[PDB]
């Protein structure tokens, strides 16, 4: 029984975190090594990254080629739990239209933490 509030929650700019799965356990802090899986999303529900099966993504918080929505969105998230995140494009590539990602693009991260070194 612990309250982490099962809802949409507001952190820096306009970054939405959506805790689908329950998750408690170590935090990831900059420095912090953490492995998880993810299907990256546009806001119209374009799938352009993901992994899933079998495929662990290992990165650590305070690099510098990640969008700051993740080392940000990322800070304070626990191994075992999963989460929606919302990233507005000032967080991400911001006024950069990319092919199939234009500028003000709106990311959806399905992001789940399953291991941390």
């Amino acid at each position: 029984g612990a309250m982490a509030k099962p809802k949409t929650k507001l952190l820096e700019g306009g970054i939405i975190i959506e805790d689908r799965v329950t998750g408690k356990g170590p935090h990831a802090k900059k420095g912090t090594r953490v492995g998880m899986r993810y299907v990256g999303k546009l806001k119209n529900g374009k799938v352009f990254d993901k992994n899933t099966k079998g495929k662990p993504f290992v990165f650590k918080l305070g690099q510098g080629e990640v969008i700051k929505g993740w080392d940000i969105g990322v800070a304070g998230m626990a191994v075992g739990g999963e989460r929606r995140i919302v990233i507005p494009a000032p967080y991400a590539y911001g006024k950069q239209a990319l092919p199939g990602i234009p500028a003000n693009s709106e990311l959806t991260f399905d992001v789940k933490l399953v291991s941390m070194k």
